[PDB]
């Protein structure tokens, strides 16, 4: 059994800025929903090979995690708050995707995403 390689965290061909939408996603999202009790599963790629999981990523072909996202905060990756909010909301849509209503992993995907709701709801506007 063999995981893909993760998703990108660096490259020097991509368009990137700092701007306080950036910044706001990573001092209050990211770190709200890192801390978070169920923030666990989400801070790595999933391992499929020790999970377990053989079908995961024919079912989930772009995957995406909080490891992944906070490198790309952390390392400058972005151009715009869109293709974070994004990252996020893959994540979320992947465990939906693969797994089932009342799955323990689905409810703390819920409980997280509860959570980046309301904190994206008061993203500032640019400066
Ligand atoms: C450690 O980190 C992660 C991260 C993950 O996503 C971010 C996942 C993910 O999406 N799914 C699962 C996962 C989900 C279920 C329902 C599952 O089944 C339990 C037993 N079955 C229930 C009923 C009959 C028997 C098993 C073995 C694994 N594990 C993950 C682990």
């Amino acid at each position: 059994s063999m995981n893909p390689p993760p998703p990108e965290t660096s490259n020097p061909n991509k368009p990137k800025r700092q701007t306080n939408q950036l910044q706001y996603l990573l001092r209050v999202v990211l770190k709200t929903l890192w801390k978070h009790q169920f923030a666990w599963p989400f801070q790595q790629p999933v391992d499929a090979v020790k999970l377990n999981l053989p079908d995961y990523y024919k079912i989930i072909k772009t995957p995406m995690d909080m490891g992944t996202i906070k490198k790309r905060l952390e390392n400058n990756y972005y151009w715009n708050a869109q293709e974070c909010i994004q990252d996020f909301n893959t994540m979320f849509t992947n465990c939906y995707i693969y797994n089932k209503p009342g799955d323990d992993i689905v409810l703390m995907a819920e409980a997280l995403e509860k959570l980046f709701l309301q904190k994206i709801n008061e993203l500032p506007t640019e400066e």
